[PDB]
């Protein structure tokens, strides 16, 4: 069918098989597929997820045109996910005009000062972590401890609840993607009644009569109860998973690089002497801390792939793109590209130093994306993580163990998840 | 699911059943449904074809906004038909940018002078009709004789072929619409390989090395062989069916109204004395002839329903419409509306007289639609029909028979087709 598209465009790529397209080459994960295609075909290439044509671009100017220059008019939406039901109205899933409203509706949640009156609330949960951390079983599953914290902070910044997750919490947060081959079955399930339930109303209950309160405020600017919940489901998952997952990845690199973990712990002692309470302005000046979370986001991107659906015919940077093609930016392949990073498989936070910050193109390293559809909780995630990295390193040191996977191997599937959990030996001072 | 839409909009209509919506009320045809809903709910009402919300409008200013004012930006497309395959690129089926190109590509086919150098070719096939008509079996199936002619003229104006259809032609030109209830299965069949074949290449053969020649001319302005054929399939079907079907409907009203058939035959004798050959300018001045084809198009519209898919949220004439709603204009219900026509079930061509032409709103009587997506072959159809009505009435008179359905009843399904064919007794002079 559409498998002759890239042939007619003069665009190279792996020859697709009938119906399946190129999905068979995902047997080592799409990152390995993206990197190998990046080396065999160059700056641009096309392939097929089933019968869906995907155009991969690695040129920075062209990437900037897709994510920024032609976002509103052409590349407004990502690949349509489903079946979801009412979750179609979630901001990270909605399209065009409905998303444009949801973005403007939820933008003021993480402004400059909106995060400033969060630290007094976030700081309290930090101690709860150091208390549950101070346990002396003289490794530790870094994910659960970080997940307990990250759930406690996003459920508190969005709504009013604290949860010492030493006991059981209620947040219940895969291997199913046949649609990517055969997605034409999504409209089948949109009427087959396919989707949350416990949380689909547990959130809905919230009346409180602030993310929750800056929404019940609900002129072409309304918000149903399900809409309230649909945004809450996204914010809770993103605040729990993304934070905790990256925090554990950061700790793995700190344990396997004692010089970096030690030089960072020196940074926290100086700027915050006598283990002073982390404020909103002390985080924003620890420079080496910023480099450490930045270099970890390079080697372990949560996206791995950035994508935009072409909505109408375009010619960008001297190349025509038809409607309905998914334009993909292989962030993982670009973050590991030896053409932009020397020894790219190595953990070296000096890439983001004061002098080396200029050599980085902001359209090759895009851990939060860019443009109007970038990560809306980027600054909340950076602050929530850095507030965590500061207090946990002011008190503890982290060290490998016999139950630690070294070198850490990432699930060769479709998730910035490790094969084995990060279990590090925690030591105290 | 979406069945609560019109309830939340304050818009009345028949309460839908699960999954089916309101399709059950089509048991007397959608025209009866449109007329009865027009009388029970007023100027605007909504219903569901399955789970697809359809908004019916009868206000002329609002109809003008949909068909004309907001065509390019909002109401660019009709209901997506399928499964078709390569026929998706046919102009009457394509969407937005692809249709916008196909319209500009095929517009010059029926200009002012483009039809003027057609009459010398069309006139020859007229005689072929009067020859096959002069047969004296002293009724006649009006459709086959008209269909033989209308196929001979559109296959000649578009490509080079004549066909005395006294013998067998090759044009092979239903009752299947489950999709209207359950259309989510269309993308299933777009990959299940569901569609023409004989004609899918019989047309393709055309090389000729003029509709065919003004296309092989095939910069973002190309046309594949299938595209050539896909447009040819539409032009052939429209030139054969629409012409012959309306011609037979016109003859039925002329046979059942001898005063109108006689007054029209007087009109042809005067303007064209001594049965002078019909030219391009003699057709354009027979005024009563124009009224007769106009009044027949009122009682027997080929559309019955005009529809546009709402592509983005709009507020038109003080009413909000969400994305994805099909806006329907019930042409049949409006053509039979006693509020705009006195005794609307009666055949009275004086409604379109010189003085009575002003009382007609051009957005209540829309047999060819209006706006950028109107009938592109309107003037070719009007000329091709009037050129036929002139010569066939210059020689013959048409009269009811025992094998004639009086009063004629239309298929209560979804087609301007009669229940029984128009079989009239043809007499000569
Ligand atoms: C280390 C932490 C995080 C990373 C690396 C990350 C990464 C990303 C990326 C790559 C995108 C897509 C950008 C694009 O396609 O151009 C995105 C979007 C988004 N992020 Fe995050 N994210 C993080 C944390 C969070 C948090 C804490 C929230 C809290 C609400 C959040 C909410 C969202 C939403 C709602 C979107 C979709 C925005 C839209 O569709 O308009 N993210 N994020
Ligand atoms: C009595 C004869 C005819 C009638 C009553 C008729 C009626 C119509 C109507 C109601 C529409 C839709 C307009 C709208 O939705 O606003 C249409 C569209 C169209 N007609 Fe006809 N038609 C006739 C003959 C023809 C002929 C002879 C052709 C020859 C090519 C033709 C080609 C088309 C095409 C291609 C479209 C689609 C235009 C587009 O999608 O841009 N029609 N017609
Ligand atoms: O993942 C698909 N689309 C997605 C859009 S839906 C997806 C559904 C979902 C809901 C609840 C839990 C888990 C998944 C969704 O809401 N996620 C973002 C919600 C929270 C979050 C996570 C991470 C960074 N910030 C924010 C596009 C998308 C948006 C934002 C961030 C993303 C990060 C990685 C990958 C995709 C991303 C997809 C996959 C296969 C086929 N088609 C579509
Ligand atoms: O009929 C559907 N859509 C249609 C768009 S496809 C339809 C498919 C088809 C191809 C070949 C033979 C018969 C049908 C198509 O090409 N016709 C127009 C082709 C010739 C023609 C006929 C009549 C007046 N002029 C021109 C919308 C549409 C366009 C133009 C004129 C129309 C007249 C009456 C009704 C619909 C019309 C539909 C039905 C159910 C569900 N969804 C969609």
């Amino acid at each position: 069918h559409s498998h002759g598209l890239f042939k007619k465009l003069g665009i190279p790529g792996p020859t697709p098989l009938p119906f399946l397209g190129n999905i068979l080459s995902y047997h080592k994960g799409f990152c390995m597929f993206d990197m190998e295609c990046h080396k065999k075909y160059g700056k641009v290439w096309g392939f097929y997820d089933g019968q869906q044509p995907v155009l991969a671009i690695t040129d920075p100017d062209m990437i900037k045109t897709v994510l920024v220059k032609e976002c509103y008019s052409v590349f407004t939406n990502r690949r349509p996910f489903g079946p979801v039901g009412f979750m179609k109205s979630a901001i990270s899933i909605a399209e065009d005009e409905e998303w444009k409203r949801l973005r403007s509706l939820l933008s003021p949640t993480f402004t400059s000062g909106k995060l400033k009156e969060m630290v007094p609330i976030i700081a309290q949960y930090g101690d709860v972590l150091v208390r549950n951390l101070r346990r002396e079983a003289e490794p530790v599953t870094l994910k659960d401890v970080f997940g307990a914290y990250s759930m406690d902070v996003i459920t508190s910044t969005s709504f009013g609840v604290n949860i010492d997750s030493l006991n059981n919490p209620q947040d219940p947060f895969p291997f199913f993607l046949s649609i990517t081959v055969f997605p034409f079955l999504i409209p089948i399930l949109e009427v087959l009644n396919i989707c949350t339930n416990f949380l689909r109303k547990s959130v809905k209950r919230m009346k409180e009569s602030d993310f929750l309160q800056l929404m019940i405020d609900s002129s072409h600017k309304a918000l149903s109860d399900l809409e309230l919940v649909a945004q809450s489901i996204i914010f809770i998952f993103a605040g729990y998973e993304t934070t905790s997952s990256v925090l554990s990845f950061i700790m793995y690199e700190l344990a396997t690089h004692p010089d970096v973990q030690q030089k960072l712990q020196e940074e926290i002692d100086a700027v915050l002497p006598n283990k002073a309470p982390p404020t909103y302005d002390t985080v924003l000046q620890m420079e080496y801390l910023d480099m450490v979370v930045n270099e970890t986001l390079r080697l372990f991107p949560i996206a791995m792939r950035l994508e935009r659906v072409c909505k109408k015919d375009v010619e960008i940077n001297g190349m025509f793109i038809p409607k309905g093609v998914v334009v993909m930016i292989p962030s993982y392949a670009l973050h590991r590209d030896p053409k932009y990073w020397t020894e790219p498989e190595k953990f070296l936070p000096e890439r983001f130093s004061k002098k080396n910050k200029d050599n980085i193109d902001p359209y090759i390293y895009t851990p939060f994306g860019s443009g109007p559809r970038n990560c809306i909780g980027m600054r909340f995630a950076l602050m929530n993580m850095k507030l965590a990295l500061i207090r946990v390193l002011q008190n503890f040191s982290f060290k490998p163990c016999k139950e630690t996977q070294i070198p850490l191997k990432l699930s060769l599937g479709g998730l910035l998840q490790p094969e084995k959990p990060v279990v590090l030996k925690v030591e105290s001072r």
